[PDB]
């Protein structure tokens, strides 16, 4: 399962949606796509099963990935707190990407986002890693589910997690 496509299986406000299925660019961000596709893995004992959606911004994206805090003040990477911007080979050219969210250059740990239109103006500042392929509709349900403030009520968690 090295290249292998990346599931998250869904549940919101505890009611099961389906399965979102990610694309990684291994091709370009190799180490970017290691990071996430064995965080969902849970190889190393820890990762995303059981995390959260903590922010969701309609019309911009979905971020979650912490699965130390499980409110965006954590998240750790499997090569330890922090980790470089691979490159910036793929730009945010469309809706449903994957893209590191970070702190500032070079502190990738394992919070992500899902756009849900094209964000140009993050090129060249969050490293893109792949696409969703399967889900979008959940997506964009739980897009509707936030606020400009980016809080939401709904629980947006992944109840299992891997590659298929």
């Amino acid at each position: 399962s090295h290249m292998a496509n990346v599931f998250f299986n869904i549940s919101i406000n505890d009611k099961p949606e389906g399965r979102i299925v990610f694309k990684l660019y291994d091709e370009a961000v190799p180490k970017t796509a290691k990071n996430f596709r064995e965080l969902a893995t849970g190889q190393h004992g820890f990762g995303y099963k059981d995390s959260i959606f903590h922010r969701v911004i309609p019309q911009f994206m979905l971020q979650g990935g912490d699965f130390t805090r499980h409110n965006g003040t954590g998240g750790k990477s499997i090569y330890g707190e922090k980790f470089a911007d691979e490159n910036f080979q793929v730009k945010h050219t469309k809706p449903g990407l994957l893209s590191m969210a970070n702190a500032g250059a070079n502190t990738n740990g394992s919070q992500f986002f899902i756009t849900t239109v094209p964000t140009s103006w993050l090129d060249g500042k969050h490293v893109v890693f792949g696409e969703v392929i399967e889900g979008l509709d959940i997506v964009r349900k739980v897009e509707g589910k936030g606020s400009a403030s980016g809080k939401t009520n709904a629980t947006i968690k992944i109840t299992d997690c891997g590659t298929v």
